[PDB]
């Protein structure tokens, strides 16, 4: 159109990853994907994989389980001060995963003593606070439920001082999440996808675990089943959003509203995305083929927290 559509070349990266999700680079430039929807005997047995970008070969580094309850690991962020992954898990809540495949479960309960909810995606701000979507109901051992039909999905902030703070509730499947920063580095806006309602929500970030000014920020095209899944900013603060079921990734300008551009994908179900540091390359997971691809965007990605320096000067 208007809405203008681009059709970049998609190159295959790897295949056969059930529910392929949470693409992420670590501080060494290794690449990881999660496979939330792997099952064994009809029960969750989701996986965290390292992908060799040269070969497409997959290695399962972690198949998390707590007390026999398998995980549904669905979204990732790399830490800054240690080379470890924070992983949102729909059964287990928030995990911290090492490169050696060992892991720890961070919260059974929130800061107010409520049972933790299962999580789907997360985003670090540059202050090191981790903003997390929680579209599942209570974590294992509670029977699994998810908010695709009913409004019981929540949002958390896991803070630098170790608090797991519930910051909003009553979403119908909160999904992707991203933080906008001022040019100086200050976090100031949180964006949250609400998948089936075809909305992106915004908040003003007033401080760690302090959000206000909830607003319907963006509108996701289409009336397909699905909607916005994963998201990330480019270096100009355009927000790229996988629109699962639509065959497109939407591109929002800084001010939201309607997409300014769409990216046609050669598949119906883009799920999540991530830039390779220092490049224009976006890795995309998708659920039509349960596979991972890459394509070239117009500019580099916005730096993730793990690309910033604790002891930087400028
Ligand atoms: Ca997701
Ligand atoms: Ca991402």
């Amino acid at each position: 159109m208007e809405i203008p559509v681009i059709e970049p070349l998609f190159t295959k990266v790897t295949e056969d990853i059930p529910g392929a999700e949470g693409p992420v680079f670590d501080k060494n430039g290794d690449f990881y994907i999660v496979a939330p929807e792997v099952e064994v005997n009809g029960k969750p047995a989701g996986e965290i994989l390292r992908i060799d970008l040269k070969t497409g070969k997959k290695t399962v580094i972690c198949k998390p389980e707590v007390n026999g309850y398998g995980g549904i690991p669905a979204g990732c962020q790399c830490d800054r001060d240690a080379n470890q992954l924070f992983v949102a898990d729909m059964r287990l809540g928030l995990l911290v995963v090492q490169t050696d495949g060992t892991f720890e479960e961070i919260a059974k309960k929130d800061s107010e003593g409520r049972r933790m909810q299962g999580c789907n995606d997360c985003a670090f701000d540059y202050e090191g606070n981790l903003w997390i979507t929680a579209p599942a109901g209570e974590v294992a051992p509670a029977d699994y439920t998810r908010s695709m039909q009913e409004k019981f999905g929540s949002i958390y902030c896991f803070t630098t001082d170790g608090q797991m703070i519930q910051v909003d509730t009553a979403f119908q499947f909160p999904n992707g999440i991203a933080v906008r920063h001022m040019n100086d580095g200050r976090p100031y806006q949180l964006i949250v996808a609400e998948t089936p309602t075809k909305k992106l929500w915004s908040y003003d970030i007033k401080g760690p675990a302090k959000i206000e000014n909830k607003k319907v920020w963006g509108h996701i095209p289409g009336t397909h089943e699905g909607g916005a899944d994963g998201m990330d900013f480019d270096e100009d603060n355009n927000l790229l959003v996988a629109n699962w079921g639509s065959s497109h990734i939407e591109v929002f300008g800084p001010d939201g509203g309607q997409p300014k551009m769409r990216i046609r994908c050669p598949f119906e179900k883009p799920s999540n995305l991530h830039f390779k540091p220092q490049t224009k390359t976006i890795f995309v997971t998708e659920h039509e083929n349960n596979a991972v691809w890459k394509f070239e965007w117009q500019r580099n990605g916005k730096k993730q927290y793990c690309e910033t320096l604790k002891f930087g000067i400028f």
